[PDB]
């Protein structure tokens, strides 16, 4: 067991609460038309209250339990807990958690005697749970127990599987919601295990207020059969077709409701899905790129206020191709062109192999290129131009299985005249990335949950009452490709940036300033 | 365009701006029982920015006729003369791409809707355009730089013709050709030194004449072009390492009587530095020998003056040092990343020699044990801590100035998985140098006009500010092997080093480092 | 599966077939006015195919404990006993896939619609099944074979489970280990050697009798299993080439002599070579090295004893000529084509030595100056005649016995443009090289059973059928530096040395070579 200590007045222990003081320290500004810019200087002073008693179980429910991400989930979990080690072309592996940035990322704390950098696990400043401690469960239109699932979606090794398989075999996913208009065409006939069930025949998207009804006991059943009090619900299911927002339907809390009381074409499982958790208070993170936080639910988890989250998991590739074209960009580099290609054979890619499932996939890109252009009108301008050229393609080719593999072209202008060309290739089995992805996005949304704030009046000493963050976690947009935002602010997609914003964060809840890089004390003397 | 900051911190005297700034930082020791205990420190200090900048700068090179040598002169001319030119395109306008000093943006802060306001990197204290550099420098081949344009082929044609009366009335000036501390083959090419010896041949007797040569030609640069502000940069090949030994060249005082005494570990970058000090020019030493030997580092010190160096930050190993930081970031194990490269230039050519080669060679590394240094959850003696990695540059004449850059990443995914990534890159690399070559002197220059003093919270003056410590460390972001302070780590990540600049030049406006919450939008 | 063509070209007497042939080719001198004389030439021949095949053949390999030997063995018996097995992906079956002899197919002719009729390659004669392989072999360590597939990581781990029982049976026999011949890091695996000096230490004292001990072990590898066929074939690690000397290597006697007074040109290769022949059993070198020096050509000769080698068609390797070939042929001009790669095994591992790399380095070359020579429209003087090319292989033990090969062709097209062409391929090579070695058994087999004589038009007879020439050049399609007949050229061109057999094996059973002019089509 790591842990920290921070010598700091900023800080004070409370009933296994932690009360820390923080000065926020911003700018606004504002561009003269001669390009004189004025900087104002801005602070708000916070007290933030971390409740750290974190659950000792945390009840994790996968929409999607029968895929390949749910099912290599539950695996890896096990797995991990019982350290089941597993036999190889390369040996015996021991069991562990590589790609999560929760349980395998370090982070600097300060420097030593010799000015020499001092790192600690990103799970050592504050208490964090576990995945270890997660105890699963979750819904399927698909009865396939989940040895069954870890077969079908060969991700992980033959000899793992056959260590898991006694308590996979007994993995079950609840029925689920399964509106055939949503999804790709071909995923009927795997639709075996669903609860909108007509007199006998079977599916019906008649009773959406029923079907909701019915998710939120789920929700309660399983809390209660584990003697569990903290349940979080998550999208991995198959992304589904973006649904119309129109004003009536889904547009506020109240029309919301009732057009699913109605049921309203425009009400999708992942709608029923995501009101079924709020209006439990169980914090719901969208994993798939279909635009299920609708105005109308947005609002209903602002009034019930509850954390939400997502829109699609986040790549390894996308990611990647972020880092990529931000280091270009600040280098003042010019893409031109980045064209980005993709094929992989697993029920993923047969699903998005249907236009309206790859247009949320497609449509969920169609906001990056255009944060990296913004922040450059050096290099993009009207003069000079100010496009960067771009395309993605997800083709299915089955033999792959559920490798995946990436490729992305970056074709930039360099000073006069010149050009570079940059190419990128990634083969690597999705699910491999995407489950320790899924495993960060919970265990952090845990940690928010216990986290309340006060503004606080520097000459009324001590003024507000402890809130919760806003209810639109954009905490994770680190973990998701297009990140949701309060209908004011632009999304900001900057990897490296979303990832400091989360170290800050827990440097600040222990007393610490933001990492400034400057080192001083051996660039001066 | 221009940057108005409002604080106390900032207050503007004659032409100085005195910038109250203070820093905090921990100390951290580690228990043996898990617990990592963590003092915070200040330190408040006071910056003072002589805001008159040079309105001319001058910038010698030595190796002022090869690839980077040439472009650089060529940009800064077609830049200042807005020499636009013909392409299979259609006609271009030149620009500064690459360069971060004259093309990449800062964030301020944010407006009133909540979004962020990017400003000019260049844009919040002023610095020296390269439109206003006066070039010259020297070269051990006396051809003019419209012929050296001609010869390193990285330039479209029909600029070349655009530039071509500008640029052959340039010629380097003879340099110092000690042949025995470059690849043999760089022998014939060698037609312009000044250190013959009374019959005609390049000798190595008279290593102080060459010294006094050298300052006599930085005066009389400086008189000729009436400038006071010059920096010095060596472009030149690769020397391979001198020996650093007891009493020839570890201090300010062996060293000079080294050069007096003609020693053979006196080498031609060695004098070029050493006549930089003397004459207290800025000197930055773009390739990757040890120049700098301690003897070298005390002198600067000494006359009060800047030394940066070892090697132009090849943008291919930015490009993998970010990559590899994602990796480990993001929880993920690299176990090798295999570097393979090939380039058809002197500069690929003066590499085949196996000793110049080696200078490549350590200036790298120092960057995947830094990575896997900061994450004993992955590297440990459990799991093992080592990451398998190689460096081969050949010597491929037919492409040219480009250079194929290619890196394969192999690394350890969660439940015995695996990733394969690999990173092609194609580009001449002399136009990513060149920028690079710019931010740098556009950098250095900067740095010279700021001085600084450690304060104190009830007790401070007695006054007196000083210069930065001799060794830039601010550039390391543009140098792949980043000189340094004694016992102190060198550490690489380019973002990082990015996130010091940017901050720094944000401080020295009253402006703290940022910090990424976005507590408007994410708090209620 | 089987093959019968009506022709009178063949006749079947007592179990053998006597095929007729007609051998056309062309002689050419060149003007100096550009016109080139062709007289075409003709050789009348009758060839003579042993058709009763060793049910069992009998094949003994050095190194059987490696990654090749392993996996080669493991094959045979996977295959032989039908051992299904689990995977990721579902139970698999066995096969020989990557086997030119077992899995790829030939054209006989066309049917009644003007379609082609492929049949099995090894459908046309009779050939041995590797199902009907009996191996057997040496290697300086003595692990078992279950432990040697383990330590190679070749093989999915359910398969080697379900043949452990019986690849655990399996021990390699003793060998010849002259450490000054091998990357001394292969000195503690060395724990299985014959030559000991009556102490209990490796010598290099007695080289004959450890040339005798190696006749009695290929001797009781025959008793004991009851075969009269058996074939050797060297898979160990990559030797130092030694030095070709008069009087010591050069002739039959000097050789037998040379390894009698214990020379230091004598290799291990040299001792299993030479002890090979002397038993009539043909030997194939698997390795780069020079084994085959002068004198031991002769001794293959005198013994009427086939040999084949230097180094298995890495199969990178093959790609590489076959790409290059399709542009020099298609009128493009490859200026500069770069190799590079890595893998993690024994083999990459005798690699790093770069004694053992210069054997890789020149096995390969000749290929480029080939594809070159034969187009002087392409290369000459006036156009230049280079081919810039490099060849790196770096050890990186984290990715096993996967290699990752990459190679990029930067080649000038018309006008001023080019084409930069870049293959990256990754795969076991363990599971290229089996099947090579099987192809190669399999045909070494076949030619064993094949004699010929050249006959005459009007005056023939004498009769008397002979041998092969000694060196098996049909087996080049599958060796790097096919080893030839002095000043003849080594012509590599995988396609080419392929269609050598197939028109080989059709010609043995009285069908022309193919044409590809399809008249029936194309003529009315
Ligand atoms: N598979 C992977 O490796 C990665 C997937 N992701 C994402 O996560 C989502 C699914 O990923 P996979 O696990 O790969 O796909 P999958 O298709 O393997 O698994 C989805 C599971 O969802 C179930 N499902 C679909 N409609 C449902 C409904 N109404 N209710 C309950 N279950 C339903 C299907 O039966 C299936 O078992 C995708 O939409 C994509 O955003 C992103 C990166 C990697
Ligand atoms: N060429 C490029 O595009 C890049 C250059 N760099 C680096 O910068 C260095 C310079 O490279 P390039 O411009 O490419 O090489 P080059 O070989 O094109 O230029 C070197 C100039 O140095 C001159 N020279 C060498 N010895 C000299 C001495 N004693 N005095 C005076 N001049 C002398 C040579 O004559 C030549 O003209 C390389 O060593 C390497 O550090 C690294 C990345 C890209
Ligand atoms: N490993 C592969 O998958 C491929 C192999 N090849 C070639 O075939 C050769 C064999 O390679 P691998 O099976 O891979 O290597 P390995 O290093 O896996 O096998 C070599 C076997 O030779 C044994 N050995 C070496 N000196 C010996 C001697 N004097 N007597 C007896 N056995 C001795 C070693 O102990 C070892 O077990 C290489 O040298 C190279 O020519 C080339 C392409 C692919
Ligand atoms: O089809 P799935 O399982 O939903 O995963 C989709 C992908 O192709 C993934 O690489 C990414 O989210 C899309 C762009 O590469
Ligand atoms: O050819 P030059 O001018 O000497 O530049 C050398 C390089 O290509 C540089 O990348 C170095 O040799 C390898 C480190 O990336
Ligand atoms: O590693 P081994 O078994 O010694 O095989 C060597 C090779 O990878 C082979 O490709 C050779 O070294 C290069 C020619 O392509
Ligand atoms: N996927
Ligand atoms: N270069
Ligand atoms: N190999």
């Amino acid at each position: 067991i790591t842990s920290v200590k921070v010598v700091t007045d900023k800080c004070t222990y409370k009933d296994n609460e932690l009360l820390t003081k923080y000065s926020y320290e911003n700018a606004v500004v504002t561009k003269t038309a001669s390009g004189r810019f004025d900087v104002t200087p801005t602070v708000q002073d916070y007290v933030f209250k971390l409740d750290l008693k974190k659950p000792e179980k945390l009840g994790i429910m996968l929409i999607g339990l029968g895929g390949n991400n749910g099912s290599t989930l539950v695996a890896s979990v096990l797995a991990n807990k019982h350290n089941v080690e597993f036999q190889t072309k390369e040996g015996v592996k021991q069991p562990n958690y590589f790609g999560s940035m929760t349980q395998c990322s370090t982070l600097k704390l300060g420097i030593d005697a010799e000015g020499n950098d001092v790192y600690a696990p990103f799970n050592s400043l504050l208490p964090m749970v576990s995945p270890n401690d997660f105890v699963v469960s979750g819904w399927d239109i698909n009865n396939a127990d989940l040895y069954e699932a870890m077969q079908r979606s060969q991700v992980l090794e033959y000899d793992l599987q056959q260590r898991l398989k006694a308590k996979m075999s007994l993995v079950k996913p609840l029925p689920s919601i399964y509106y055939p208009d949503f999804i790709a065409a071909n995923q009927d006939e795997r639709a075996n295990n669903c609860i909108n069930l007509d007199e006998k025949g079977n599916v019906t998207t008649r009773g959406k207020w029923t079907h909701l009804q019915r998710i939120r006991r789920d929700i309660q059943n399983f809390k209660e059969e584990n003697a569990l009090d903290k349940v979080i619900v998550l999208w991995t299911a198959n992304t589904e077709r973006y649904v119309e927002v129109s004003p009536g339907v889904n547009d506020t809390m109240e029309n919301l409701l009732q057009s699913i009381k109605n049921d309203h074409e425009e009400i999708a499982p992942s709608t029923i899905f995501a009101a079924a958790s709020i209006l439990e208070g169980v914090p719901y993170i969208n994993g798939s790129p279909q635009n299920t936080f609708v105005p109308g639910l947005v609002q209903l988890a602002e009034h019930e206020g509850t954390f939400i989250a997502g829109d699609d998991l986040k790549s390894g590739q996308t990611k990647l191709k972020s880092v990529l074209a931000q280091f270009l960009v600040d280098a003042g580099i010019k893409p031109v062109s980045i064209a980005s290609y993709n094929h992989l054979g697993n029920n993923d890619g047969y699903n998005l192999s249907a236009p309206k499932q790859f247009r949320s996939k497609e449509i969920s890109k169609s906001s990056v290129i255009d944060d990296i252009i913004a922040s450059n009108d050096i290099l993009y301008n009207d003069k000079l131009g100010k496009k960067v050229d771009h395309c993605i393609v997800i083709k299915y080719m089955k033999p792959v299985g559920d490798s995946k593999v990436a490729m992305d072209e970056y074709y930039s202008e360099l000073m006069l005249g010149g050009h570079n060309r940059i190419s990128i290739h990634n083969v690597c089995e999705d699910s491999l990335l995407a489950t320790p992805l899924i495993i960060d996005l919970l265990v952090m949304t845990e940690f928010c949950t216990r986290v309340s704030y006060k503004k606080v009046d520097p000459v009324k000493e001590d003024a507000g009452k402890f809130e919760n963050f806003y209810p639109v976690l954009t905490f994770l947009s680190y973990w998701l490709k297009a990140p949701l935002t309060r209908p004011g602010f632009h999304p900001v997609n900057g990897l490296n940036k979303q990832r400091t914003a989360l170290e800050n964060f827990l440097r600040l809840l222990i007393g610490l300033p933001s990492q400034n890089e400057l080192r001083f004390e051996e660039r001066l003397l």
